[PDB]
């Protein structure tokens, strides 16, 4: 047999859209994760929040967004789902338009600016003394891209409300979208961006959306610890 | 300690130069070849020419030969180790890391297709004819045939340009040597990244059979002789030895 092989860092951001879509799939894959618990400056992994790699034959990809376009485009035996509709379907020039929206998000801001001035994250699960470390970009920029994110949050919320016409973002297979909007959404619950945007009071279908894909089989086997420090 | 890791393939370009400065360092690695003698119609590596190889190391993924061998220089600082670049503040780095992006942006990949195709513009090319052969629209492929070969030729004259220069630089190393002694390499005495990048250069250049149009019969006599110096060389011969004989997997 040909053998799948990831090696990737368990917490980064990238890689868990990577192994979502390797278990949104049913793919065997042989998943390394070359990270250490405790860094040679004796830090743990939500202090060095800073590309993985598939090797898979002869083919060597690396980042995210590549690997998955190679997996969607390799695995089409009629047993191995689909997450992306046909490239003339009808459906495809909308998926890509979200997909290419969420995959646009500056997470490498957000998670920089939820350490520096905590005070715009509120339940950051990222212990307070990091703040302190890491303070040896600026609050303007920072609540510039905060105010964008509201401003895309409000394009999905949106698209969501079309409920009953259950259904997932843009239809009714879960899609590479949602594992973006996922893995977007559980990163910024751990930032403590999450009630800044939903919750009791704002975008009801998408706290809902969450909730839900908590429950996820696949979701929860793969990412279910990722926001728990206490685990290495 | 920490292990090593590189997936590769062994007749790349990009491979090649990953590999030999693995071993002009002394590192030791786990190589692992991917590639596959036959392909899944049945072809060997000299008919499927079109390549990014990944580093692990401990916690280090990097991907792209430039990006790994850079990691090398900067991550394996043991005193035995040997250094392929010198320090930042040395006389010699501004000329090694000049000839260093002058030929690590040669189009290497160009020059491989443009070899399949239009083999014409080719001499003694190591690549058998038949992989060639098998490789209103009538005057629209026309037109792409035109741009392509005027393209080739542009870039395989911007090639002598850069061979040019490699020549007279040749040409100050061999005026400063004593003709018994030592010869030193493209920069000074030392091997440096710039040497690897020139040697995986040269080979391919014969491999596709762009070398006679640019040394040999009296034309880049400095080239020549050190074309021939680094084929004798020991890391070389042991790791690139046999990446042009077609008769080897």
């Amino acid at each position: 047999e040909v053998k799948l092989i990831l090696y990737h860092w368990t917490h980064s951001f990238s890689s868990q859209k990577v192994r979502l879509v390797i278990a949104e799939k049913a793919l065997k894959c042989e998943e390394h994760d070359v990270s250490l618990p405790l860094s040679e400056h004796n830090e743990p992994w939500f202090m060095r929040l800073n590309v993985p790699v598939l090797i898979h034959g002869e083919n060597i990809i690396c980042e995210a967004t590549q690997i998955i376009d190679y997996l969607e485009q390799t695995f089409l035996d009629e047993r191995t789902p689909r997450l992306m509709p046909d490239k003339e379907s009808m459906y495809y020039p909308r998926v890509q338009h979200y997909r290419e929206l969420l995959d646009s998000l500056p997470m490498d801001a957000y998670t920089h600016g939820c350490i520096l001035h905590p005070e715009l994250t509120v339940d950051s699960m990222i212990p307070a003394y990091a703040t302190t470390r890491i303070r040896s970009d600026n609050v303007k920029y920072l609540k510039k891209i905060l105010d964008e994110l509201e401003k895309v949050l409000d394009q999905v919320e949106t698209e969501l409300q079309r409920r009953n016409e259950q259904p997932w973002l843009c239809g009714e297979s879960f899609t590479l979208v949602d594992v973006s909007l996922a893995v977007t959404l559980h990163r910024l619950k751990f930032l403590g961006f999450a009630r800044r945007n939903w919750g009791n009071g704002k975008r009801p279908n998408l706290e809902t959306y969450y909730e839900r894909v908590l429950k996820r089989k696949t979701f929860n086997k793969v990412l279910g610890h990722v926001n728990n420090i206490l685990i290495s």
